[PDB]
């Protein structure tokens, strides 16, 4: 019993995390095999990011300008280049501690942990979710960029994120392991704040989903929807068009609860007119989104308790 | 910015965890140098479970009789012993991944990681609070026995809980890693309830902290409070009494906001008296208690390990 936001165990990325400096700049970066990924910011001064010309910045740099610390131990870069928004440093030793691993860009509503760093030190582990407007609502302070998200399903690392900076409204924005910035945003100071964000739908259906298995049903109601009923009402509380793939997706909650997807859409339907009367679902007053359906599915018991 | 139920790094107590087997029963072991501990009832059958007799289900057991398996590899059992609910598995070899580490005992009130294990391989980590009743709000599922808790101080792991049970309102117990439980809780099949629980006062106060330190400041407010005054109202909401202590604690944090501990109790008074009015505080509409003042000022300074 119990649900709580949990986040993979971090020991895999953690035995990855190193400090790399250029000029004034310290930042984090990821090390696996023998390249060093990091954000290309790391060359830039405060004025370079108005408008940087990374290829410039660049090219004036050596391999020896680049400082790479693993712990205690100083590694020596022997190549360097630019994918994207990342640099990738060529190391000359490979990472003894590298796990399985591979780079994934994920879409949003999908949930990963981060692991917060400083200097190439580990400070905390914490869940979170890309959210529709492509920014995550982390919590980072300055000399955060370079620690990244990632999944560990069945003991490879599914890297899928990598910081790169703060928003004015305090959310987070940042690439895939390719360098690929997630959303509309770039790598220079300039006004981009984040779109108006909303709710997905389908993680909301995924931690009721939840709150039944745990053995909860107050919120159910004797009514059913039709799909498109449904994203009518949901549109005007500012929450995501639910699609037949998040149908789809929802089945075995369904299947374990009994519960019909469009059934269960009637409920949050309610829950949205009256909100809770008092009441919470899994400690929670608010209706919670960043759990999603393969995330109920791990941490929940395959029982309901009826 | 932003402000996350953190976690401590997981990797140094990853190393340690192993799967413990006894005849039909399976679950985890922390490995440290050449010992293993884990849940004495990992002895026990369903029937032995109403009334254990810990001392003579032991002395029935040999050595070979445990399986201890480090990943893929069966360590050997050299020794045996009780410490209180702890079993203590001598092994042939020593955990080369030790952490330097201590056996600390926890206050209600403070808080802990958790890295949830089944089979001896880790799950997932989240954060929790020993609760003003003893109890711990976790997500466990059969198969987390042994599972631990622990905060990071330095380099040094300060390993504070081990699983040992879940309640019938969903809510866990266990010990400390000298086998000793908190709460009146004991390990057998029996009527055991959670008692009636309480709010985290210096918690509270800690988070509202946390949030104006985020922007959030709608609920401050001209008014301050004497600490008698305060705690009259507290003990009517069910909150935990406020201490000279906890104001004390609470100084490193009201010295970064400009914010005084008893003018920041005037704005939780008249939280507990109106509610929220349709607002949140850090993106939470009820008030959030399972951060410490420390977990405040570590989040927001970036203390690394
Ligand atoms: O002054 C700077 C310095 N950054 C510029 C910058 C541009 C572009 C790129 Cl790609 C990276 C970066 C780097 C950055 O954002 N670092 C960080 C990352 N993660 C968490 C931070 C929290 C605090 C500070 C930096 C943080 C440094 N950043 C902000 C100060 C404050 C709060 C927000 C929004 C502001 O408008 C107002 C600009 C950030
Ligand atoms: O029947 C048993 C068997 N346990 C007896 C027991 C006694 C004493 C001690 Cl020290 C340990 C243990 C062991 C235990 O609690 N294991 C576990 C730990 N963490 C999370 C569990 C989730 C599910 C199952 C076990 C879980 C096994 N457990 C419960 C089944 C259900 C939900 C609650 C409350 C119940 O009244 C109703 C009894 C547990
Ligand atoms: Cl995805
Ligand atoms: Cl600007
Ligand atoms: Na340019």
């Amino acid at each position: 019993s119990g649900f709580r936001k949990m986040a993979f165990p971090s020991g895999k990325v953690e035995g990855c995390m190193v400090q790399v400096t250029c000029g004034t700049t310290t930042l984090n970066g990821l090390w696996l095999d023998d390249v060093v990924y990091c954000p290309r910011h790391v060359i830039c001064t405060s004025e370079d990011m108005l408008n940087p010309n990374y290829e410039d910045l660049l090219i004036r740099k050596s391999n020896h300008n680049f400082l790479v610390q693993a712990g205690n131990v100083q590694l020596r870069v022997i190549g360097h280049s630019m994918q994207n928004c990342v640099l990738k440093l060529k190391v000359d030793t490979a990472n003894p501690k590298t796990p399985k691993y591979k780079f994934v860009r994920i879409q949003p509503g999908q949930t990963f942990s981060v692991l917060a760093c400083y200097n190439g030190s580990p400070s905390g582990v914490y869940q979170c979710a890309m959210r529709p407007n492509f920014t995550i609502k982390g919590s980072f302070l300055n000399g955060s960029c370079g620690s990244v998200g990632f999944n560990i399903d069945y003991d490879c690392v599914s890297f899928c994120y990598m910081h790169h900076m703060e928003l004015p409204t305090g959310v987070h924005a940042g690439t895939d392991l390719e360098g690929n910035f997630y959303g509309p945003f770039v790598d220079r100071q300039t006004a981009q704040a984040a779109g108006t964000d909303t709710t997905i739908t389908v993680n909301v259906l995924a931690w009721l989903y939840a709150a039944v298995i745990n053995g909860d049903r107050w919120f159910l109601n004797r009514f059913t929807t039709t799909l498109n009923d449904f994203n009518l009402v949901a549109m005007k509380y500012n929450y995501e068009p639910l699609t037949q793939d998040h149908v789809d997706i929802l089945g075995p909650l369904s299947a374990q609860t009994g519960i019909a997807v469009l059934d269960m859409c009637a409920s949050l339907k309610e829950l949205l007119q009256n909100g809770m009367n008092g009441r919470t679902i899994l400690g929670s007053a608010l209706l919670e989104d960043e759990f999603t359906p393969f995330d109920v599915v791990r941490q929940c018991s395959g029982v309901t308790f009826q």
